[PDB]
């Protein structure tokens, strides 16, 4: 049985513009996840290197109203002020762009470097993803309501996250402690 952190020092980390783990048991892996206002090139360069793939950027659905996104073929980057847009700093600048609330489609170009993701109204109570998740930290932590994930390069498992975790400071939690702590405090 492998210690897992509380929801909130995983809120705090996010405020503090740290990442954090979550883990579901949907399917079963850990996402990095931060702030999406808070991304830094280093922030970004640590999640690259930890990457399976893709690196994602959960909104809001209201972000995405306003950006023209309604209900991966989607990838942006930021239009101005990036280089070809793949570098740590691009993708940071890119991440911060959809997390500001005066962004429009414009200020971006397709296709890019970054996935936006469109979170479920009500966040993890409504749909217990990843990217629901992150959107959830980042409103909890009194931020802009747009979080960064990517899946960690894959029980053992939960256990060399925690070991990963604790050589990096990353909190370490479960989507089922999310849902239970936003029932009981919301």
């Amino acid at each position: 049985m492998t210690r897992l952190d509380s929801v909130e020092r995983a809120v705090a980390d996010i405020a503090a513009g740290k990442a954090v783990i979550v883990i579901d048991d949907r399917e079963n892996e850990g996402d990095l996840i931060f702030a999406a206002e808070k991304a830094t090139p280093e922030m970004v360069a640590f999640m690259v290197r930890y990457t399976s793939g893709y690196l994602c950027v959960p909104l809001d659905g209201a972000i995405c109203d306003r950006l023209g996104l309604l209900p991966y073929t989607v990838t942006v980057d930021a239009r101005n002020g990036i280089g070809t847009g793949i570098s740590a700093s691009d993708r940071a600048t890119t991440m911060r762009l959809l997390a500001d609330p005066t962004s429009v489609a414009d200020d971006f170009t397709r296709p890019g470097h970054v996935v936006p993701l469109r979170a479920k109204d009500g966040g993890v109570l409504r749909r217990p993803g990843h990217t629901e998740a992150a959107v959830d930290l980042a409103r909890m932590a009194g931020l802009q309501p747009a979080g960064a994930i990517c899946e960690i390069v894959s029980m053992a498992h939960t256990d060399e996250l925690r070991v990963f975790a604790d050589e990096h400071g990353l909190a370490l939690i479960t989507i089922a402690d999310l849902i239970e702590w936003r029932r009981k405090h919301e």
